[PDB]
């Protein structure tokens, strides 16, 4: 009845619980609004060691993930979606880097078989032969897929209905007024509920053309926005 | 320890993954890492002022007080003792992580990462004591837990003893036992071939695979002759 089903394949299925018993995604665990299953390669071996890492051919250093232990687990959890679409992604560093666009379309899923990859990966065959689509969380290597695995599954369920632009966000400010010689823009503390509006959204533009300027050639300003942006520039030592 | 790792967040009991699994694990065990938390809600005034409090100027959502994070932060420092602490904001709106940024990360002697939860964090706190904000990237996430334990296990990585985007080029396929699965066969060249060989093939499947998959990864990086030649037999040997 959940409206997301997603089955982790990995050999560490325990770290895990950082989605299951915490946050939004603990949260549609709960709800059901997400089944979260894993699947241990290594309760899928042939020997008592439970060896689930391969030597390279043709060399070099580091180990391979072993494919049949690989594929039990793979034909297990398809197994247990039942009659559901079920996309299989391998989280890899050489695959699509992840960007909310991505996460939008995985949420429209109704099921998702994520492989968390170990040693210098999976086989070339395997992926070919099973994988749907390779997802990167981004340009730096991880010793493992279970956080890049834990980080899509977050992302998407925020976007699955009743769990809970191109634009960084405006500065926050609590209590108190003053902290250590420091006080709260005066706009906040006494001023009308759309010049709040206009100095928030001022700051989201600024803040974004200052730290990520490239979201702004991906978005087309308009008319309002440019003047705010054109505020802020000039506005600023 | 040869690297010191203070994690300030409100789910403390989260690192977990880190510290009993995986590389990170191996490396707290053998002594090249030291992973500590401190939750900023055993630092209210009163056990009875939440951690969030309420935005000024109105506006939906709730926002991470000073003096909790400061206490924190101030005990953080505190136990790293005489090294050089780097202090890290783990925000969407912080400059995205590469494994050039892990590299310079691993270079440091002790570093103290601030997660967030949905919530943002009051900006005089992030002026005042914030030495470097990071994002992993442009996805939205719930806060800032699993960004800061993919930031250390990608630098635990990187500690000596521990043990793609590299060179700037994505990696080559890699094949194991058995030399035929599904149908598809090893490529020749890694059952039969030399380390001469297998290396020139290698680094010609890796520059292939960056420019079919992150071409972006090649306009940065500038290709040589003996390359450039690699990478135009496998465009016009691809199919
Ligand atoms: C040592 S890393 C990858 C080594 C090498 N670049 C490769 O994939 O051939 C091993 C595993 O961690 C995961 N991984 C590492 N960095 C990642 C990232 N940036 N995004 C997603 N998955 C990642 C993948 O599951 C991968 O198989
Ligand atoms: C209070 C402002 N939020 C909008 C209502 C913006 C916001 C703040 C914090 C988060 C939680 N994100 C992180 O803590 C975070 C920390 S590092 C990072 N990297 C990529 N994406 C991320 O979401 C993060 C998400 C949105």
């Amino acid at each position: 009845q959940s409206m997301l089903w997603v089955g982790v394949v990995s050999i560490f299925p325990e770290m895990f619980r950082a989605i299951s018993d915490y946050g939004i995604t603990s949260r549609a665990v709960k709800q059901g609004l997400l089944t979260l299953t894993c699947w241990n390669p290594r309760v899928y071996t042939e020997d008592r060691h439970q060896t689930v890492d391969d030597r390279p051919f043709g060399g070099g250093p580091g180990m391979v993930m072993k494919i049949k232990p690989l594929e039990g687990a793979l034909a297990d959890a398809r197994q247990a979606a039942g009659g559901r679409k079920a996309k299989v992604i391998y989280l890899s560093p050489q695959g699509r880097q992840l960007t909310q666009a991505g996460v939008r379309e995985l949420a429209e899923e109704e099921a998702l078989i994520l492989i968390a990859g170990r040693y210098e990966g999976i086989d070339e065959r395997f992926i070919e032969e099973h994988v749907d689509e390779e997802w990167s969380i981004g340009d730096y290597v991880l010793s493992g897929g279970e956080l890049p695995a834990m980080v899509l599954v977050d992302a998407v369920t925020r976007l699955l209905p009743g769990a809970l632009d191109g634009l960084l966000d405006c500065p926050h400010y609590t209590r108190p007024e003053v902290y250590a010689d420091k006080r709260v823009p005066e706009v906040l503390l006494s001023g009308n509920h759309e010049h709040i509006r206009r100095w928030r959204l001022q700051q989201a533009l600024g803040r974004t053309w200052e730290r990520r300027a490239d979201l702004l050639d991906s978005r087309s300003l308009s008319g309002e926005e440019q003047k705010l942006l054109a505020e802020y520039i000039r506005q600023r030592d």
